[PDB]
């Protein structure tokens, strides 16, 4: 197969002619050649005028008296924000086309909802090396890999302060559309609305969904324990949930997503999401009494979803960022631009998206620090402390910097293992691979991809190339942008994968954006008014402070 | 609810507040006010500048001289082109919004694909009238209707002279995404494609797919029947149809669609595609001898598709509109432009679709005539007179007219009924409800809505108000244009549906639409040279001369 050496540069589509020949496919690439390599004119003069990704980044995390300005003129930042949105969004294809099985577009990889999507397709099956050319006939041990270069020795903090409330609230966003079918495989998702529907907190299905309502007032059903309200129970709700048998039963909180039990700090949010919905339904009621409970359980979901698209935005993303100019969550700045209000999830966002570095070595909660045996499916410490503990607690403590290497906790080790034999198993093509098909510059050498000499050497020692070098095992060695939590890849492969994740979202087209669509002036205000901390102050008892960062 | 009054105009959206208050959402319609009635100045001038309807028909349908050089001058035609399918697509709402159950905003609405989506939202559930507040308690009686409007005392051609040809392409093309599936109900589909996916040559699911294939050069299963190929049986495949216990084993084909052994005129366009396809694997294994089965099927169906909307546009609508202007399938006219690559079937779109009028009294085939009794599920007929004479007799076998009322055959008159039942069932708005949802001048007067006397005094008998009409009854005893078949409401009603859902189809965005997609230019070349008439001139022993209108 002569497209096994990815022969086609810049979105070139490789097509194999015969038996020992390929074509590619330049169309609207901006390139012409054999390769799709020879640049046309106006694309020579817009790649000599566009800045390097990392000089963009130090212009956009310096200057803050300048983008003090730049935040309070609304045309600017309008503007800027706007063109954010539009150029990084380019970069994800809309609707999509391959999956782990088709390296070609199909109706089957289009129209299967089930697979995940993905940004490049997969290598060809019958390729001299397991990543098309590259690298040797076998690629190296994954336990090893993550051995000599992701297990963490020493904790090493994030340097933009990243906390625990910031580390569940990833782990907890992120799972109503990172829902890999393991029944079927990594290549499959559960997660078929295919991004921010909050399936996580009313269900995935209508069934699942009927099981957790009240059908009183809108709401959800809920406990009362120690005057504050909590999720109900598999044994109320019969809405199945993944406990081990230990936990006794009063104990299994039923909430939208089936692995929430996993963790208290999951349970917190789906906790605080839960009071959150039963609140709107309230403030509603006041609105139109003369609303049954369909409305006001269908109309406070679609005001929910807006809430979180609005947190994820301007304190999730802005706090990852660490820009000076204030990111805004603006259906509107899109409105006269072209733009596909649809979404698919990639493998590859999934699996970019496994920051399990971020994981401390134990959980602090007010005073008493509990191993990963002590905290994981236990429920009773979400009760002897309460939310509000909880707030406090996570606020102050500090996680871990995702790139960088070497900051992988032992006991989430075989997850990341897994992670890397997915990879594999789904036929994700090489690190530089993935580089060139978000803008960027492909490494030249280990010693470029890591910024130091030993875990380069490491590399070496496994890949032999640098071509050969994986996409997940990269990314967490990547060398870190100046203090950030992150390597320029990750950034720029999420990016385009977070925004138009958030901005393809039908609530966000002209047809739903607009007041009656929640109920009024009233319901729309909660969103565009919606932050973390509000989340926290209207649905945590004393109204803590709290932030995506450690004070 | 006071909502039933349907108060807000020009799209604005009517909600309660209170119990005995509303309020309308003037939101980005042009307009503003308490009901969204009056216009902003831009609107204004646009108001007064844009020509009614009928004007441009008349434009359209006159001065062939000046088409005929207009189609010549591709930076003219493709500018014209352009502008009809933005203008006429800003018509549905995408993605879609209203179903059955919701007439507001709901995530239930917008998720679930197994509803058809509203155009306009169901009347609310505690009106005054069914229709909203217009019209008496009760609606007029539905066989009433058909008898004294709809059904047939004697049979009226079509001025345009479509044919047999285009009466059975119409059934055979519209039903893979009119499935409506009323083990549920009529608001409920099976076509959860939304489009033109092919599904009823291919099968909706894997399942059936897989039945059909016969995973040989990406081939479909099927017979030689003197000397012919045909579709294959049930027994061969076990692929379920809907056939009488009466049907021999033999005679059972089996294609995509369950329904299509309902007719040998459906069977006729199942053979011929199913031809189509299987040649395409030749072409395509020409190009490709390297390629396997699962490329070869996969890379034929999607040519198809293409070739689809392509004989869609330039022929069967062409065709339709009997405009001098020549349509064109071109993708590239909307990369431009802001459009939504993606598509909801409308309840609506199924309604206004049932041109039961279409059908003659008889069927000629060859030198012989046959009823409705000895016609359905006789595929004796088929392979009694071969696919050729089947095309020579449709071809030239007129078809009823579908506006001016009182053309619908006997046989299907119950169905006629069904429609009207389903639409209340469904709770439609009103027929001059759906014309200002489409920007038309509602008729003030039964005799403007018929043109005539007699039907509109039986209307004002039924109905009494006009503005009690509903949907289907109208749309089919409405005034024809000049020698046309349709009146204005199913032409500005039914394009948008139409043009939305062929140029949402995927293959139309810019990512899919490059020849690699089609296994390189020659199979990109199949796509945009397909026409009616080359469909059955590759695929029909002897290449007989076809066409949708009658020589
Ligand atoms: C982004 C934040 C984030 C955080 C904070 C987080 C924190 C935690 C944590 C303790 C707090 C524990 C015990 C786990 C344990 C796991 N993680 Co996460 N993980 C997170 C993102 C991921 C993602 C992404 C996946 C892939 C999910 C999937 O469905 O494939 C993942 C998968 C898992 C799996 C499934 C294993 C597999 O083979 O797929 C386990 C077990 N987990 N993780
Ligand atoms: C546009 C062309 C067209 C033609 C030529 C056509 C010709 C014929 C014909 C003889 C030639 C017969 C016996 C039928 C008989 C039927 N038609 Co059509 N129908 C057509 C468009 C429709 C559409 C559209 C529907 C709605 C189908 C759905 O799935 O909801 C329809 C539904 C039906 C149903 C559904 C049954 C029910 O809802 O109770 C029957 C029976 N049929 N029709
Ligand atoms: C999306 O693609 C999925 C994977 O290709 C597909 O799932 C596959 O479905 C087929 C047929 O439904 C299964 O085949 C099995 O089915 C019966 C079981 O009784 C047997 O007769 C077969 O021989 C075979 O055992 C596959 O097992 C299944 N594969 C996986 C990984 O789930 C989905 O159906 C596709 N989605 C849609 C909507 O079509
Ligand atoms: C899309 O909307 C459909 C219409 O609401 C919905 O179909 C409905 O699905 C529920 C299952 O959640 C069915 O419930 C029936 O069966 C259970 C079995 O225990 C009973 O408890 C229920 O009382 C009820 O009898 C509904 O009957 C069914 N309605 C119809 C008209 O088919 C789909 O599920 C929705 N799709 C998705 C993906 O949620
Ligand atoms: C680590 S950094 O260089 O400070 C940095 C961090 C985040 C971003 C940004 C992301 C992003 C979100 C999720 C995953 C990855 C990126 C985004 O959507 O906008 C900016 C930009 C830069
Ligand atoms: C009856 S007519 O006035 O000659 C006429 C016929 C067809 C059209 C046209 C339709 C159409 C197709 C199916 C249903 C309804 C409209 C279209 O999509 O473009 C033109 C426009 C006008
Ligand atoms: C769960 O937490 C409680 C404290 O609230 C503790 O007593 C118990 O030991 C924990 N469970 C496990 C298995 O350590
Ligand atoms: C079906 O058609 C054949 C001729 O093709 C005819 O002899 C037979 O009677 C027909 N069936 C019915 C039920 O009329
Ligand atoms: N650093
Ligand atoms: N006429």
């Amino acid at each position: 197969n002569p497209c096994c050496s990815h022969p086609c540069q810049n979105r070139g589509v490789c097509m194999s002619v015969g038996f020992d020949q390929y074509k590619c496919d330049c169309t609207r690439t901006g390139f012409y050649g054999e390769n799709c390599s020879t640049p046309e004119f106006l694309t020579r003069i817009k790649l000599f005028l566009k800045p390097t990704p990392n000089t963009v980044h130090y212009i956009l995390t310096h200057f803050k008296g300048f983008w003090n300005v730049v935040n309070n003129i609304p045309f600017l930042r309008n503007a800027i924000m706007s063109y954010v949105l539009t150029s990084r969004s380019h970069l994800i294809d809309s609707p999509p086309t391959y999956n782990a099985d088709y390296g070609y577009k199909s109706w089957e990889a289009f129209s299967n909802l089930s697979y995940y999507t993905r940004a490049l397709p997969p290598v060809p099956d019958d390729c001299p090396t397991p990543l098309g050319v590259k690298g040797k006939k076998q690629l190296p041990d994954s336990n090893e890999i993550v051995e000599k270069l992701l297990l963490r020795r020493k904790f090493i903090p994030d340097p933009q302060g990243s906390n625990m409330m910031f580390a569940f609230f990833a782990q907890h966003f992120t799972h109503q559309f990172f829902k890999t079918d393991h029944k079927r495989g990594p290549a499959f998702t559960n997660g078929l609305g295919h991004g921010v529907d909050l399936n996580h907190i009313y269900g995935e299905t209508l069934a699942r969904q009927r099981k957790l309502r009240l059908f009183k007032d809108g709401k959800m059903k809920y406990q009362i324990i120690d005057g504050e309200m909590y999720p109900p129970t598999v044994k109320d709700t019969q809405a199945e949930m993944i406990y081990p048998p230990q936990v006794p039963e009063h104990l299994r909180f039923a909430v939208g997503q089936e692995v929430f039990g996993l963790v208290p700090g999951l349970m917190m949010y789906a906790t605080i999401w839960l009071r959150e919905h039963n609140r709107v339904c309230d403030v509603l009621k006041q609105e139109h009494p003369e609303w049954g409970d369909e409305q006001l359980f269908q109309t406070s979901r679609l005001i929910l979803i807006g809430e979180t698209i609005k947190i994820v935005i301007e304190d999730y993303v802005n706090h990852l960022s660490g820009y000076h100019f204030k990111l805004k969550f603006d259906p509107e700045l899109l409105f006269n631009k072209q733009f596909q209000y649809q979404n698919r999830i990639a493998a590859e966002f999934n699996t970019l998206y496994h920051w399990h570095p971020l994981l401390p070595d134990t959980f602090q909660i007010h005073d008493q620090k509990y191993n990963y045996q002590q905290f994981i499916y236990n429920n009773s410490i979400l009760l002897e402390h309460g939310i509000t503990q909880f707030v406090e607690s996570f606020t102050r403590q500090i996680a871990g910097r995702v790139a960088g290497g070497r900051n992988v906790p032992p006991a989430v080790q075989k997850v990341s293992q897994a992670s890397i034999d997915q990879s594999r198993q789904m036929k994700y093509q090489s690190f530089n691979e993935y580089r060139k098909r978000f803008m960027l510059k492909p490494y030249e050498s280990f010693e470029e991809l890591t910024g130091e000499k030993e875990m380069s050497a490491e590399l070496e020692a496994l890949y032999g190339d640098i071509d050969a070098v994986e996409l997940y095992p990269a990314l967490l060695v990547e060398k870190p942008r100046p203090d950030a939590i992150f390597g320029e890849t990750m950034v720029e492969v999420g990016a385009p994968f977070s925004l138009k994740g958030l901005m393809g979202n039908v609530i966000c087209s002209p047809a739903y954006w607009k007041p009656s669509t929640f109920g009024g002036e009233v319901g729309f205000q909660i969103i565009n008014t919606a932050s973390i901390q509000s989340l926290i102050c209207n649905n945590v008892k004393g109204c803590p402070f709290t932030s995506f960062s450690v004070p």
